[PDB]
């Protein structure tokens, strides 16, 4: 399949093991923005899901197939590759859906479905967005959907901008000071420093933080998830020139998400913006290296590439520019494995 | 080899990784308790150690190669299967050490080592002493050791102890009472309520406690690694019987070790046990799915017995009963996703 | 002259120029402890005084000859280098003490004096107690003291300590990492990094702290400036060892000294310890390049090193050990050139 | 050498000791207004410097040498005095421009240069533009520049300005008048307070101000590098005649000045008027002893007389006079000395 083409085994089993676990399905439902605004998206477009044929990627616990079902969907199919499907089921026959909802364990790459359907609903956002790489499986899934179907969500929005933290700096430098010891317990470190720094600083840093770091108006890159391709995911170039509000040292660039829900009666959108309500998503902030000093009216260009890896994730380098003083700054980071600081 | 048989692919790919940080290297090293130990170890026992030969299991960043060296050592075979190797040869370079140290980038069951070795060092513990598997890899490294060779650790101590704490046991409910709500955004979610129970309590409790939670005198089963084979940790079986202390309810047992460098000029311990300062394996405590009433003189006995997974773990299982009631428990646990609670 | 062999004309010339501002002198004279001090110990001994010949060094404005004039010596000689000598003698006309006040202009290492002399006054100490030189310069003189004459101040007390402070030291650190920049400006600074660390951490830092940030009782070292000889100057080791009271990161040594006026009628002592009020003097921290974990019970033994240069100041050596460990920190600092961090 | 024959050699060691430290040149760099001017001007005009014969004079850390390179110069000469040169070299092969810069240890009045050049760079401004008289070397570097060649900065203006701040004036007699008492510990000081008033007032105040302090449009004297003289900067007469725009006391002159790069593209100004933002330079002011009444409309003549000393540096003499008034003051001035009051 698809999947085991672009997957190393040992992550796909890690994954799915991970959404194994009820405390997980949990925690992610517990999260009112994120549940509460599916629901509303779902209910209030209730006439795009009424009498249709539903595809569910990534059902998990079912609660999207619920919500489709409350919404008078006819037949929800709900893909689900972990263990977690057994657990779906229970709850469809517990809720009495058995003639609604029909959960088929596998990947969606894998399966075989009896029909094409009107819409396809998911949650394939990780952080950053494109983290774990679910937004391919979403993608792969059209095959099963009519040339005049929708897509719950519809257009997904990348959000980047400048920001200053001298304090989230200093920690990680605090920590990489470790391997500058010329004499722990009588041996020599500092030979290791340089391979110490790069690899905290290739750490994103999921956390919230207060807007009056950001040091420019933020710079959006859209994915349109109707008509893009699985192909489209692999790299993804997202370029950037930031007219500088204030003046000051930029630590590093701040990444959050908006996803839209494009129905017929209307649109809802969900949002982790850092001016919005907190979600399981939170924020990621990527540091430089090296700060980069402009000023105010100054401008900020480069560009954020990210190329897609074996280990489900992506691999982020980040160029920075001072377009006036050619003060310019890099980043490589490792999106799979995030420093969590809240 | 050795190694594959006991292990999937995917759980050994992930080990390794985890191992190839820096960060994690260093927060091993930052343990004072467990660094400064080592090398008292060492050092304390240079007899055992100026002009031999020594192989390291798992040197990792290296550091126990360089106490071996600081001690007086011939010769070092440093053995790791993580991308740390690369990093230990640069450190033995930057310290002048290359003439004495040889950095063996691969599997302990994989690598052929030029000669036979006097001594054998490494840190081979997990959660509850025998988490990750490690302690095979040193046991089979003994293929390597001379007759009337030596190890470092020398010897080990499972400890266990019954404990009572109301509000662990509590928590746990708390938790999976999420799932027994009849209208979560619509949905009748209290179906899945007794499987988020049975998920919860078949984890082990990572985090640390005050002695005064122990009703009980601990009960403690050795490991001798000079005479231990590797057969013998497929299959560990740790029958108890506690003389209560306190009456109480019991809700678990609770889990630390022991390890005992025996040198020429001394011995040195290294515990984790609650009366001792914290170290990064901190306790483990095993909840019981049923409390236990015991007087204080009533006796309860039961076995702990733990069998090895491919997932270089162990599942764990726990009956016990109180012989002056017949009151029974029981538990199944699952060593290799704990729950770490600490804060 | 002894003077001109061990200082370069360059120094020399920018030192005494400096002293001879009026504005300097006021600053001395401002700090309330110093001069409220001096003459607490000048007049309270009022008895070595009376009848006496004095030799003031380094007399500055003249205040100390005036304590001396009021304590009721017979004659001071009042010695200056710089061009201060001549606004010294003005104050001495308009108080009317030209009977009893001499001024002679010059370096004492190079005037003539009429007499032998019962008791040398001055103030000597610089930064750290030996900045400037100039305890040198107040030994020489000894070759116009009569053979049972005092010396005020009689002895001086160095003190050393390890501290922590976690700001002090990445505020150098963040200072230094401007030259870590792979691009300023299009530019590479990155290859000096190593030199730049070198320069700040080179610097001795003054100003005064916490008492709270010592983490061990301090350690003491005493010249006797009655028995001490110039050559004494020339190389000072001072070796120290602390039984650490708390555990953490220790980031330096910090320094004051106290000096000790003994006189017949009583002891009068003039400190710059933080426990202290503060003078223009306040203390000295000099920071390690990297921090030394040691844990409380263990001891940091090593040794300061303080080698004099021909720029009237001390090159300073410190070197610094765990011993339980054998954690090793070392550091070169230019006390000439201090850090002054104070509001 | 031509710089040896006019300067003191204590004042140069010590001249050339202070920009050996990276510490100093951080401290210039981390000036965004006069590094990005610098590079603003040479970039944009790369037309002056693409495969071109460039010299740079005083280069320090051998940034604008950089800068030269990335316009596309053929080669650069770096001339540096101080032991900065060393650290420059060391930038040079880690920027891989080892090819294209050449940097050249010594004075640029005593170096060998191989040939004539086609424009010359550098940053030879001090406090008061003239301070460190480094300006005479950047015009002595000409008899390396071919005819038609051109000079980054290529012009220098220093603005003068009457200003009032009374409490300016005032602070210098509270400072004195701390020599005004009968009694310090028992002395009269009162004798020296003449002479501390005249020290405060020979001190050029380094600071920045407010620009309504500023009592009239500011009169320029301009220096054209280009076709100046070494000659023309040992005395540097400029008369001034001010058209008050405000009525009030004025208590001395400000000073601050502009440099232009006048290139084929384009020209770039840097400016350290207290209407822009701050620079490293900050502006100076110096006091008439007496303050002068000036109507609004009336005119402030007289003239600022810079002498030029063997300590690199001016001594400043200013007259001045209303002449609808007949009132007058003058001052004294040693820029060498100045009073840092900022913040
Ligand atoms: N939001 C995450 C949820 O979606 C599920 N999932 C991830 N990749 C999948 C895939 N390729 N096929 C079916 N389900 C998948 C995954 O198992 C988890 O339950
Ligand atoms: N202290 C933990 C260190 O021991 C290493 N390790 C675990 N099993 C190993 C093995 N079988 N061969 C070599 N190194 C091994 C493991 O890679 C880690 O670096
Ligand atoms: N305590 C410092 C004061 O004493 C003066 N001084 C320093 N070294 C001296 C010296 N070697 N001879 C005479 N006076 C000296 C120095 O000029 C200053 O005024
Ligand atoms: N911008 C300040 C820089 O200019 C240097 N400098 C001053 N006078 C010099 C001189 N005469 N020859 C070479 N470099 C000189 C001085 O050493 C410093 O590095």
């Amino acid at each position: 399949s698809v999947f085991s083409e672009r997957t190393e085994e040992s992550s796909a089993v890690q994954y799915f093991q991970f959404y194994g676990y009820l405390s997980q399905q949990q925690n992610m439902m517990q999260d009112y923005v994120r549940t509460g605004t599916y629901q509303r998206a779902i209910l209030q477009n209730h006439t795009d899901f009424k009498d249709k044929i539903v595809l569910d990627v990534g059902c998990g616990s079912g609660i999207l197939s619920f919500f489709a079902a409350q919404a008078g969907a006819r037949k929800i199919y709900a893909v689900e590759a972990s263990t977690m499907a057994q657990h779906a089921e229970v709850l469809v026959k517990s809720n009495n859906l058995t003639d609604r909802i029909v959960v088929i364990p596998g990947k969606v790459e894998e399966v075989s479905l009896p029909e094409q359907v009107d819409i396809i609903i998911s949650e394939p956002m990780g952080y950053m967005l494109f983290n774990e790489r679910m937004l391919e499986s979403y993608l792969h899934a059209k095959k099963y959907l009519k040339p005049s179907g929708n897509m719950f969500p519809t257009i997904g929005d990348v959000h980047l901008a400048p920001f200053t933290d001298e304090q989230l700096y200093m920690e990680q430098f605090t920590k990489a000071n470790f391997w500058y010891q010329p004499s722990f317990h009588g041996v020599d470190l500092s030979a290791l420093r340089g391979a110490a720094v790069d690899e905290y600083f290739r750490q994103p840093v999921v956390d919230t933080f207060d807007i009056r770091i950001l040091m420019a108006k933020s710079v959006k890159y859209t994915v349109n998830f109707l008509e893009a391709k699985e192909g489209d995911l692999h790299r993804i170039e997202i370029p950037f020139k930031f007219h500088m509000l204030h003046s000051g040292l930029v630590h590093g660039l701040a990444f959050w998400f908006d996803v839209a829900f494009i129905g017929s009666i209307m649109t809802v959108w969900l949002s982790t913006a850092p001016t919005e309500p907190l979600t399981h998503w939170y924020q990621v902030r990527c540091l430089f290296q090296s700060p980069l000093f402009a000023k105010a009216g100054d401008t900020l260009s480069g560009t954020c590439l990210l190329i897609a890896n074996k280990r489900q994730s992506y691999d982020i380098s980040i160029v920075a520019q001072v377009d006036q003083t050619g003060s310019k700054s890099s980043n490589l980071l490792d999106l799979k494995n995030p420093f969590f600081r809240y």
